[PDB]
């Protein structure tokens, strides 16, 4: 029984990958119905008009959690739903769907963790300009106020957005997201403001409507480590974290933009368009925050752009400054992620040094696979280990007083990874494309309902 009662043993979804029912009971269009249509943009034109049908079986999948003594329960609120065009007339139809599911969990004991947005924008906001015009920030907080209106007397632990850096990042500098636009850096810049706006003001809301649950923002983690000793690589390292780490952990949690690349974006012409009120809001809203969460898969590890010759090379960053590489003395999964717990170790220190005793949940965490399958079983002894060796770094982190109150695997459920198809596996439930999407308990089913009654004495 070593992990506290406080800590939360869950698994996780998104709306987009794992609902299905894209056009049903009155939902709007979003982006990424119309953005998956594009040749070229989701694995062997992956779609989630169907994903995994989680719609439609929303009462099984949830008796499935509870038969694997799952005590918290992820997932995301689309939009659409609940206002289809994003702002105008509430839906009542989606409403109801999303009390049903909030319902069934805590039949069950299952604590609701909810995501107002991860990715799935309804598709006026996206033609608005999206995230690029602040337009789409009042929107969200009022789409997020109806939720808090409508299921906050049960939910009690609320997300606002998930992963900012990829939706973001990916949607205005590579173009492997809506609204797909390339190395427009500034509209990326002015997206994450608004994205960090709307967040404070929602938590302002929330706060003010005195419903006595917690609220915070999910962001990914992505530690940034030199290669090596040298200067010039530590100096690459210090910059990645910078940029990936501390411009958008500083706002939610210290109030403040990171100086150092307020002077650089103002150096090359690209701050964003942001006023007094909105740096005002999410200056005073910082303290806020009941926690943050952290999708975390792996670090990076980093060389400058001029250290080729100073171990396979890799990805140049945006401002081609550093670039990541691989490196023969690590494991990477089959989609080339490094599997790194030392990696997530030191970056859970590097956290605490810097925003002190925040409390922590880790919202995302799991490897991504081709499952062996043995006789129609799932054998999926890798995520086993992969979420083991994270599982007894967080045992080390809380024994070394971090702050860590809960870890939610990703996926509870084979579902749509974004650009990989299904092929990319994350769940811990399996699912059937060859059979009418039936469910399956795989064997990590079973090893992680062990870890959650013995909460986690696994030495
Ligand atoms: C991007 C991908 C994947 O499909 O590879 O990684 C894992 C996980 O990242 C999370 O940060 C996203 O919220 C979620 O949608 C998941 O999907």
């Amino acid at each position: 029984m070593k992990f506290p009662h406080d800590f939360l043993f869950g698994a996780a979804s998104a709306s987009y990958q794992v609902e299905g029912a894209w056009n049903e009971d009155g939902k709007g269009v979003t982006n990424w119905d119309e953005f998956s249509k594009i040749p070229g943009k989701t694995y062997n034109g992956t779609n989630g008009d169907i994903a995994v049908d989680h719609y439609h079986r929303y009462k099984e999948d949830v008796r499935l959690m509870a038969e694997m003594g799952l005590e918290s329960y992820r997932f995301s609120i689309s939009w659409a739903r609940i206002l289809p065009t994003g702002d105008g007339k509430v839906n009542e139809k989606g409403i109801e769907f999303y009390n049903n599911l909030i319902d069934e969990c805590l039949k069950y004991g299952i604590v609701p963790f909810v995501t107002l947005y991860h990715w799935d924008l309804p598709l006026p906001l996206e033609k608005d300009g999206g995230w690029t015009n602040k337009r789409t920030a009042e929107a969200f907080v009022k789409y997020a106020e109806t939720c808090f209106k409508a299921f906050g007397d049960r939910v009690k632990h609320w997300i606002t957005f998930n992963a900012t850096v990829m939706f973001c990042g990916l949607g205005y500098l590579k173009g492997a997201h809506p609204p797909g636009i390339q190395n427009d850096v500034p509209k990326y810049f002015q997206a994450t403001h608004y994205v960090f706006y709307a967040h404070a003001k929602t938590v302002a809301v929330y706060k003010q409507l005195k419903q006595y649950g917690e609220i915070g923002i999910t962001h990914v983690f992505l530690p940034a480590y030199s290669v090596d000793d040298q200067k010039e690589n530590i100096q690459a390292a210090n910059h990645a974290n910078e940029y990936e780490t501390y411009w958008y952990y500083d706002p939610i949690l210290k109030g403040e933009y990171p100086s150092y690349v307020v002077q650089q974006l103002k150096e090359k012409g690209w701050t964003p368009n942001w006023t007094v009120e909105e740096l005002e809001i999410i200056k005073q809203n910082a303290e806020e925050n009941d926690f943050i969460g952290l999708n975390y898969y792996q670090p990076i590890r980093v060389e400058r752009y001029d250290m080729d010759i100073k171990l396979a090379p890799g990805n140049p960053s945006f401002d081609g400054f550093y670039r990541t590489v691989k490196m023969d003395d690590k494991t990477y999964t089959k989609w080339g992620w490094e599997i790194s717990p030392e990696g997530f170790l030191e970056g859970l220190h590097m956290l605490k040094a810097r925003y002190g005793d925040i409390k922590m949940y880790v919202t995302e965490n799991g490897l991504g696979d081709e499952d062996p399958i043995i006789d129609g079983e799932i054998v999926d002894v890798p995520r086993i280990k992969f979420i083991e060796a994270h599982l007894k770094v967080m045992k080390r982190a809380i024994e070394e007083g971090i702050n860590l109150k809960g870890y939610y695997a990703w996926s509870v459920i084979d579902l749509l990874s974004w650009l990989n198809g299904y092929k990319k596996q994350y769940g811990f439930i399996f699912v059937d494309h060859n059979d009418n999407l039936k469910r399956k308990k795989k064997l990590s089913f079973h090893w992680y309902k062990r870890v959650v009654e013995t909460r986690g004495e696994e030495l």
